[PDB]
């Protein structure tokens, strides 16, 4: 039929604002979906964009047409300090060349290897060390977890862990989950639509700008104490490695390493290796508390295959297939990157039977597909039976995409998934979690969905076992 999409009717400027709910996106999205199928087109302000609901329709897309569908698209509130710059907002050249490094200087530095794992243990340790500093008392868990996860990724890009007490870090991490939780706000949902005039006007998108301000700055700062303290031969960390290609590619115009990228790619890689991991362990630990029956059977788990002296290993979750249910049970339901990060298509592009022109961005609802009622049987609730078989063993499941799936898909998920397997079983093993109210009232719904979705504020204690 060569034509785009269909969806309701958009006026001027505005686009589809008045059939929409800036508070709740997806919810919005999904109801629309309902009248117009599971691919539509909707304009988000003047953003004109094809929404992609449940497995079937971004599997096609993302993965049967990768290519067709490599584009990155838009995040305005990221894109107001990035500006198309860095690995994960770029595109075309840039990215290809800025992905590939990424990912090889990556594995230079551990990840997906002996270096990495030992470097997590180390910091898994430090976690363990710091809950008993609690001595059993309610606490607000959030930055325990993101100091913890965020030392990782700070391991490979500026060369050593943060301190604990370092205030400066605190600082940092206030301003990653200030971002995230903006976003994820019905304010930071309705910039998507109208930020050629909001980045100019007054209100809390201005304080967003201020906390990504801050950690480019911090950014900028780190940089330069490398330029002047580099060993051409010997690199450091990531930004030490990037340093190397930059003074090997003056002679060339037409180079993507330089600066701005520099610095770009390392705020992302800072931002996006911490908040996603430390938001997932957050909500982690409410289900788990909501739920004792699965504590109890992750105890079960641990004690038999670990035992109470040693520090788990990776390899140990190839034995321990229910803690393997629970932790996809928990990034599935936790739905952390709702909508996944913007595509657009590289190119004019048939996709069932409609047109999608050049430029055109697109919506995978990576939330549509971890509920698609076809892949899970009861989608709505928090069960681990969604990842194992009869005989209880770990079965895998091709709408489990919190990492989304294609060209331009997270090449952070080796890592992510190593962190989250060492910090969830090593504090399991080391403690049995008490939450300050009955199980049956514990609200594990949501406080935020935009961006991202979060986890509603609440404390907790870790009793010692
Ligand atoms: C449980 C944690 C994490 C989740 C749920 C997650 C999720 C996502 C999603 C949904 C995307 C977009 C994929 C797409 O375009 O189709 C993405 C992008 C990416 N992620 Fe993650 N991520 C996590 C952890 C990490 C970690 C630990 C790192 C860093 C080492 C990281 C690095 C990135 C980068 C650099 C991109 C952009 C890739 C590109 O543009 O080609 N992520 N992530």
């Amino acid at each position: 039929k060569g034509k785009l999409p269909p969806g309701p009717t958009p006026l001027p400027f505005i686009g589809n604002y008045l059939q929409l709910n800036t508070e709740q996106m997806y919810n919005s999205l999904m109801k629309i979906s309902e009248r117009y199928g599971p691919v539509f087109t909707i304009h988000l302000g003047p953003r004109r964009v094809v929404v992609l609901c449940g497995h079937d329709a971004v599997r096609e897309a993302l993965v049967d047409q990768a290519e067709e569908f490599s584009g990155r698209g838009e995040q305005a509130t990221f894109d107001w300090v990035f500006k198309g710059y860095g690995v994960v907002f770029s595109n075309g050249e840039r990215a290809k060349q800025l992905r590939r490094f990424s990912i090889a200087t990556l594995r230079d530095f551990g990840v997906g290897k002996r270096g990495i794992e030992e470097r997590i243990q180390e910091e898994a340790g430090f976690l363990i060390d710091a809950l008993r500093g609690t001595g059993g008392a309610n606490i607000d868990p959030t930055f325990f977890l993101s100091r913890t996860v965020s030392n990782v990724i700070s391991s490979i890009v500026f060369g050593d862990r943060f301190d604990y007490k370092d205030k400066e870090f605190l600082s940092l991490l206030r301003m990653m989950l200030g971002i995230f939780q903006f976003t994820s706000t019905s304010t930071g949902q309705l910039y998507e639509m109208f930020s050629s005039v909001m980045k100019h006007l007054p209100g809390p998108q201005q304080q967003a700008f201020q906390c990504l301000q801050g950690l480019e700055d911090f950014i900028a700062k780190k940089v330069e104490h490398n330029q002047r303290t580099l060993d051409p031969n010997s690199p450091r960390d990531f930004i030490d490695s990037f340093l190397i290609r930059m003074q090997e590619e003056e002679k060339n115009p037409n180079t993507e390493f330089y600066l701005k990228n520099l610095v770009m790619t390392t705020l992302q890689l800072f931002i996006g290796g911490t908040e996603t991991v430390s938001t997932t362990l957050r909500y982690g630990f409410l289900l788990l508390m909501k739920h004792p029956e699965v504590e109890a059977k992750v105890h079960e788990e641990i004690d038999r295959v670990i035992g109470k002296n040693r520090q788990p290993k990776f390899e140990d979750r190839a034995k321990m297939p229910y803690m393997e249910a629970v932790i996809h049970e928990i990034q599935r339901f936790g739905d952390v990157i709702p909508m996944s990060l913007a595509r657009r298509v590289k190119k004019d592009t048939k996709f069932r039977d409609f047109f999608l022109p050049k430029g055109t961005e697109v919506y995978p609802m990576l939330g549509s597909v971890l509920r698609d009622p076809s892949f899970f049987s009861n989608p709505q609730d928090f069960n681990p039976q969604h990842f194992l078989n009869e005989k209880g063993q770990f079965k895998k499941s091709d709408a489990f995409v919190p990492f989304s799936i294609g060209k331009r898909n997270c090449f952070g998920e080796g890592l992510a998934r190593m962190e989250l397997f060492l910090f969830f079983t090593t504090v399991m093993q080391n403690f049995r979690l008490k939450s300050s109210q009955s199980p049956k009232d514990i609200d594990v719904s949501p406080k935020h969905v935009g961006f991202a979705t979060i986890p509603r504020n609440y404390t907790m204690s870790f009793l010692p076992r």
